[PDB]
RNA sequence: ACAU
DNA sequence: CGATGT
């Protein structure tokens, strides 16, 4: 219904699905970028929209913000609500880091507590997340 | 179909 | 147009 501005938004960017994939998160309300992931050779879009959110949940811990973070993205949601990311992408040495990222990220997950709310960007109402590459 |  | 996902 309503923007929550006082939140933290994040999304991916890729060259290619699977392909180069890079992360940020972003202030809702000022579009500061807060964080950045060093682009990955190899990963699709999904993973990286977990590990977005895996971060901004890592992020947000360790500073004690209780606010909650948004992503456009119902899958990502889905496997951070699972603790899981059920991903179809080949395990193989060439998508190695990625896999190791998100194995890491499903790994804290398993061994720590948040009460952050994950919430859905509505993007056919607000128009694109304020994390957005300007890239498709 | 919906979300990317 | 293609790929990643529920
Ligand atoms: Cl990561
Ligand atoms: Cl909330
Ligand atoms: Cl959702
Ligand atoms: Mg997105
Ligand atoms: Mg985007
Ligand atoms: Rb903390
Ligand atoms: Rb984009
Ligand atoms: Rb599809």
């Amino acid at each position: 219904e309503e923007i929550i501005w006082e939140s933290l938004s994040v999304d991916v960017g890729s060259q290619g699905n699977p392909g180069i994939v890079e992360y940020k998160g972003v202030d809702t309300k000022t579009g500061e970028v807060l964080f950045e992931r060093e682009p990955i050779p190899i990963g699709t879009n999904n993973m990286g929209e977990f590990l977005a959110i895996v971060h901004g949940l890592r992020y947000l811990k360790e500073r004690n913000s209780r606010k909650p973070i948004y992503s456009d993205s119902q899958t990502a949601i889905k496997w951070v609500k699972d603790k899981k990311a059920k991903s179809t992408l080949v395990r193989n040495e060439e998508t190695a880091l990625i896999w190791k990222l998100v194995d890491e990220a499903e790994e804290w997950l398993n061994t720590h507590t948040y009460e952050t709310p994950i919430l859905k960007w509505q993007t056919d109402k607000w128009g694109e997340i304020k994390a957005d590459y300007g890239r498709a």
